[PDB]
DNA sequence: GATCTGGCCTGTCTTACACAGTGGTAGTACTCCACTGTCTGGCTGTACAAAAACCCTGCAG
């Protein structure tokens, strides 16, 4: 199988060379994605010519550092 | 005697139409920017009384 080929064969080369692995997870877009499951529910307009648009209005709203400082709020 | 076919019902599906919502927009109406004077009422240094509910005490029973 190929991840198992990767990781017995592969691993040692890309760890030297580009700093980190994992560093660089897919995991987060995938995981995140549940997002864009539950704003198509909550926040819709809704009509497909305008659903995606306020959908990654909100998105990337939600993404800023900006807003994720003023959630946290002195801890 | 034993079976065909219209007349009529209803149980099942289906199809228009209604609400349901949501971010955007327009139309509307209710809150102050700032100027200037100016009146009203609640704070501050002790003194005099007025009410008030319990407590003692006399004296009445
Ligand atoms: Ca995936």
């Amino acid at each position: 199988t190929n991840y198992l080929h990767k990781t017995l064969a592969h691993v040692p080369e890309i760890v030297e060379r580009d700093g980190s692995i994992g560093a660089w997870a897919s995991e987060g877009n995938e995981s995140g994605n549940k997002l864009f499951r539950r704003f198509r529910k909550m926040n819709a307009r809704q009509s497909k010519t305008f659903e995606l648009e306020d959908i990654l209005k909100h998105h990337w709203l939600y993404t800023s550092k900006y807003l994720q400082k003023f959630m946290e709020a002195h801890k």
